[PDB]
């Protein structure tokens, strides 16, 4: 099937959310989930980072998860645009969309191994909010496996296209992720990647760029902490 | 059986998926015979559902499967005797005489850190639910069963989305959740240790009912109980 036969191909598959099917209750439970990057911490002149962040242990084959202790130093994902706490909120974590995306969008990975499936895989959740306010980033690695990126909201801003580079360096493919579920899979071996800045539209107010990324990891000595 | 009782004595539950060996052939007819049960369970958003109760004596391997205890008799005693205080219909005939039935409860229990090795000569209470959950085209909170040992066997999901199981801290913290989706993936537990809850389940095409078939069974430690009639 397509996404994961296009990540062994191409090292990442898109997914506009006009190809999703989105009832009532879902839309309800996305809405929820985007009205948390209102409330995030600021950091770790123009540019401002406010997010979120937790690890998961998860095995694939029995959709275990489990949330694990918050250790900031143990986070490898970035904005694009190893620090101090700032856990996911009570309310993101309470919304079952959450986990649900967390299990969909493996199934999208191309695994090489089908034992994989019944170890333990680290999975990083980063809620970011990336904000450039009026005017007056190159490409790399996770440290993955595999990502995923699932677009929040974007508000006022121009520019913050997705990039695609191959391990040499070059440009391969460049697209620009604009509605809400908007989503995007990769291979973190296989490619490397980065996101063009932000800048306001109206000169006025601030560009807003709302995002969430997870990474997972294969991790078959991972055990589960109490 | 051993990791899986360290499990359960280090994080009070353990899962073990279907894929891991499922069935040979002989194995493979009994499941589906004993599935299929979940078609002719007593209608009691919708839930339909048997109840029975059994002795079982580890060490032999000893069940007895106990007398039915009429719900006007308890109802009125104000007594459910340790069992489910709801109107429920007594296990099929050939519920019973499938041998998957006390196969999987004796080998269930293997799992289970018992906390005394003398009590695998005591009796045992075994209650055995056989439950069909509906949603149509139109949750309980975390809780203990009140046993010392619970497992439970998905035996199918129909046009299912959501049904994710959910283990809680004794202070009520959300710890793990998972998703029972093949036949016989299984999860074992301590109910001392943990409580537990499932979400909703909700129907993939939204046009026709979703249904998730479940084979519950709690073990209670009993060194009173005594032999009954069969």
């Amino acid at each position: 099937t397509e996404a994961r036969e296009e990540l062994r191909a191409n090292g990442y598959s898109l997914l506009p959310a006009d190809r999703l099917v989105i009832d009532a209750e879902l839309r309800q439970h996305v809405k929820e989930l985007a009205a948390e990057w209102e409330n995030l911490e600021t950091d770790r002149g123009s540019r401002f980072r406010e997010r979120a962040y937790d690890r998961f242990f998860f095995v694939p084959r029995t959709g275990e998860v489990r949330l694990r202790p918050h250790r900031p130093y143990f986070q490898s994902m970035n904005a694009n645009d190893d620090r101090d706490v700032a856990p996911l909120s009570r309310t993101t974590l309470a919304n079952p969309l959450l986990t649900r995306l967390l299990r969909a969008d493996f199934e999208n990975f191309p695994v090489p191994e089908e034992s994989w499936l019944d170890d333990p895989w680290d999975v990083q959740c980063h809620q970011f909010r990336i904000i450039s306010t009026p005017d007056e980033e190159g490409p790399h690695r996770d440290e993955v496996d595999f990502g995923v990126i699932h677009l929040m909201g974007r508000f006022n801003a121009a520019g913050g296209e997705s990039q695609v580079y191959s391990l040499e360096r070059e440009l391969v493919a460049e697209f620009c992720l604009t509605e809400q579920m908007d989503t995007m899979f990769w291979s973190d071996g296989q490619i490397l990647h980065a996101v063009r800045p932000i800048h306001p539209v109206d000169p006025t107010k601030a560009a807003v760029r709302d995002v969430l990324i997870m990474g997972y990891k294969h991790e078959p000595e991972l055990r589960r902490e109490e």
